[PDB]
């Protein structure tokens, strides 16, 4: 084990920094080699995550109770893994956000907890050259800088270990004021940004459609990419449930064309994991769930290069369906209905590992979305997965 093999010949950490190695390591090489990585570059994550991610994660938990109300996940675990499938019979790809912390978050010098993000993107940059941090600065400074109500988090970073390279990527949760809603402040940030017929379309469809005017705009998601290269994601979120309402949001009202096929397998895909009848009408809603983070989300890509906007859907399972263990059999069911199923007894082996003891059959909160994006004719789908280190405290 790689990462057994490091904590053996890595100096021993204190008490708080050794129990966030000792939980986050072990999670981190074991969805690497179930996804099939290459020993170097399990030997490079775990590498990183010692030096720049373990000492800045806070004190370790103690209870079900979270030193603070992350907007990571919904009990306020601080990281959020995921899993992407990749067509063709190829591996998949490991992904892990992290939002870090610091002794002073709350205080008049990093009241929404910015700081040790900042210094881990600095740090990355210093590292990695490929990365680049102009667009970076530019959203950090209008989004949260001096200028600049609160979803719990402001900032976090995402890292993707790309089979062979390392990429970063920066989420931005804007604080809302009366005055200046998120979608407000981000728009203003990307018009400056220097790129927009994309952003006047995602614009008119959130004011002017009947169902764009339902969803509320909350994060933007840049990489750290030479700006032209980037994506610009902006992330919103509805009340709405129905499928007839995610197949609009889906084609942005009509925007979009040429996409009946796959959202045909949207449909059942949708169907499959949340666990509904198969003849369930696409008008009806899913049964109410009131919480933060409940309803349909979406991500629209407005990046200059696409001229008309990309859509992503996630299909919130930890709310919806019945227990993880159910969606995630339907979610491979409809993959290896597509011949993509090679790695799924390797994801039910990462479900297992990261599962509270004996609560796969029971519950829901390992899978916290299935992010789904229309690639042609074809499904691009995505596992998101919550440690629950303290919903589930071990
Ligand atoms: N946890 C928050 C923010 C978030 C983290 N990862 C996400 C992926 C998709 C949508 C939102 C998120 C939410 O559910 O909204």
């Amino acid at each position: 084990s790689v990462w057994k093999t490091l904590n053996k010949w890595l100096p021993p950490l204190s008490r708080d920094k050794d129990w966030w190695w000792k939980t986050l390591g072990p999670q981190i090489n074991t969805l690497l080699t179930e996804a099939d990585y290459d020993l170097n570059e399990r030997y490079e994550a775990l590498l990183l995550l010692y030096r720049w991610v373990v000492p800045e994660m806070g004190p370790r938990p103690r209870s079900s109770v979270a030193p603070s109300k992350s907007f990571m996940t919904d009990d306020h675990s601080p990281i959020e893994y995921s899993w992407k499938w990749i067509s063709g019979n190829k591996k998949p790809e490991i992904r892990y956000a992290v939002e870090l912390v610091s002794p002073l978050a709350g205080s008049k010098q990093d009241p929404f907890n910015q700081i040790p993000t900042r210094n881990l993107v600095y740090n990355l940059a210093k590292i990695i050259p490929e990365l680049d941090l102009t667009w970076f600065e530019h959203f950090w400074h209008e989004l949260l800088g001096p200028g600049s109500l609160t979803k719990g988090s402001t900032v976090f970073a995402a890292l993707e270990m790309l089979h062979g390279h390392l990429s970063v990527k920066v989420y931005f949760i804007p604080v809302e004021t009366p005055d200046f809603s998120a979608w407000h402040q981000i728009k203003h940030a990307i018009e400056a940004s220097g790129c927009l017929e994309a952003l006047n379309h995602v614009d008119a469809y959130l004011s002017s459609h009947d169902d764009g005017r339902q969803l509320r705009p909350f994060m933007l998601a840049i990489d750290l990419v030479e700006p032209a290269a980037s994506r610009l994601k902006i992330y919103a979120r509805s009340n709405q449930t129905s499928f007839r309402f995610v197949r609009d949001v889906m084609t942005i009202g009509g925007l979009r064309t040429d996409l009946d096929r796959s959202i045909e397998k949207f449909s059942d895909l949708w169907k499959r994991a949340l666990g509904l009848d198969p003849d369930t009408p696409p008008e009806d809603e899913l049964p109410k769930v009131d919480h933060l983070t409940s309803g349909a989300v979406f991500n629209f890509d407005v990046a200059p290069k696409s001229q008309i906007p990309e859509v992503k859907a996630y299909i919130p399972v930890r709310h919806y369906a019945n227990n993880d263990l159910q969606a995630a059999l339907g979610l491979i069911g409809y993959l290896e209905d597509h011949g993509h199923g090679g790695y799924s007894q390797s994801y039910l082996r990462g479900l297992d590992m990261l599962a509270p003891s004996g609560q796969l059959d029971q519950a829901t909160g390992v899978q916290t979305y299935f992010a789904v994006a229309c690639q042609g004719e074809d499904l691009s789908l995505t596992s998101y997965l919550n440690p629950q280190f303290y919903a589930a405290f071990q």
